[PDB]
């Protein structure tokens, strides 16, 4: 439970050997449970996007849309267990670091967080950073009480590299996931059908991040 002891027992040898690891009962259910009262609130007060485009009709009004998301700083009023989720993912990170690898992580993005509506949309195959953008590690925690894939859908689906297998990760209430955030895990979420709520923060590695800056391209005026 102490940072430290959960990220050099289980987060660094997990995530050296396997580039995915899951952490149940992160924060406890009353944390848990004020974050997801946090994250409805959001939904409620039309603060999150009406959702990804996912079926363009020739009627637009029979437009399909997909997950939707909003942004957190973790500072506004009403988001502030998210802002203490959020201190407590950095804590774990940082109580890692010179051990992830040969990263050094130096920043993170805000906080994402995705609202699948249960309408059987999903999100496809894909790597979280192809290009080299500077993400090095994708944290994930999940709101989603007695949350049952038989009956929802909404797994969470990885290819890790150089396996003729993949893992399935159920969105369950309080867990925590780690993964790679580069080619290495390709990844997708099924077809949700029953409103599935999840935060995401990306950490940066400080070398990638300095060199995205210049193949992605501040210009000092002359
Ligand atoms: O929610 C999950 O279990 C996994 N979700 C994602 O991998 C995921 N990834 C990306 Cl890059 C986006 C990007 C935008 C919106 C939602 C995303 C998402 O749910
Ligand atoms: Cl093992
Ligand atoms: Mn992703």
């Amino acid at each position: 439970l102490p940072a430290l002891k959960l990220a050099l027992e289980y987060i660094v040898p997990c995530m050296n050997k396997h580039g995915i690891c899951v952490v149940d009962d992160f924060l406890g259910k009353e944390t848990g449970q004020q974050i997801g009262d946090e994250v409805r609130a959001l939904h409620d007060t039309g603060k999150f996007t009406d959702g990804q485009l996912v079926s363009q009709k020739s009627d637009s009004s029979k437009d399909i849309r997909g997950d939707k998301i909003t942004w957190i700083e973790g500072k506004e009023p009403g988001c502030e267990t998210i802002g203490l989720l959020m201190s407590s993912m950095d804590d774990l990170v940082l109580h890692c670091n010179g051990k992830l690898g040969s990263y050094k992580v130096n920043g993170r993005t805000k906080a994402m967080v995705a609202c699948y509506p249960g309408n059987g949309t999903g999100y496809v195959r894909h790597v979280d950073n192809p290009n080299g953008d500077g993400r090095c590690v994708t944290c994930i925690y999940y709101l989603n009480k007695d949350w049952d894939a038989k009956v929802s859908g909404g797994i969470l689906r990885i290819f890790p590299e150089g396996k003729a297998q993949f893992a399935d990760i159920e969105p369950k209430f309080d867990r925590l996931l780690f993964f790679w955030s580069d080619r290495r895990n390709p990844h997708e979420v099924q077809p949700a059908y029953a409103t599935r709520y999840a935060i995401t923060v990306w950490y940066f590695d400080a070398d990638e991040r300095a060199r995205a800056k210049v193949k992605y391209l501040v210009r000092v005026e002359l």
